[PDB]
């Protein structure tokens, strides 16, 4: 399946709700439904990417994209003291659901070590 | 001063020493000092971006880089069973450097929230 065959996808497609930040040609930011910070969004590619770990060269201009706009939406939510940008892989990096996505918290200090 | 006036500048430029994991022409991994996992590694740009604020646009395949350049280090270091990516902006992120630079970490189970 297109957007992938995980909540994701079924969020790229518009089957289910969820608090749209940004959407383009490429990509879609949304409000995570389990916030861990005053704000907390995810910026995911509309291709199903599973994981980190498999994705390609050529994905390297949309990875970056996720960057970008996860950088220009935090700053619309006015984030100016700044925020923390998490990709999680597999088992141990506590991925939650297979299609690749790009958090972003913040609206209060940020701890270390970071999990 | 290609590589910036920061301590990573400095790494850049073969001035002080560091573990590197991996160098092109774009980027440098190295080991972190103060790492927060048994594996805990930087990915940074040879380009002196401050902090992902400031990124432009067009720095966005370098950016993608940056997780292309992680993940592959992450599997040539056997983190098979996976690993979480961070990149901390200004204050509330926690950050410590004034150059872009991508937290790898694994080795261990990632805990949430991610600090």
């Amino acid at each position: 399946r297109p957007g992938g065959d995980t909540i994701f996808g079924k969020i790229i497609r518009k089957e289910i709700p969820a608090k749209i930040i940004f959407e383009d040609d490429r990509c879609l930011a949304f409000h995570d439904i389990s916030p861990q910070a005053p704000t907390h969004f995810l910026v995911i590619p509309k291709k199903h990417i599973s994981q980190i770990s498999v994705a390609e060269d050529d994905d390297e201009s949309l990875l970056g994209h996720l960057m970008i706009v996860g950088k220009k939406c935090a700053a619309d939510l006015g984030l100016n003291k700044g925020y923390r940008m998490v990709v999680n892989e597999g088992s141990d990096g506590g991925q939650s659901v297979y299609h690749v996505h790009l958090h972003v918290l913040g609206g209060r200090q940020m701890h270390w070590p970071p999990g």
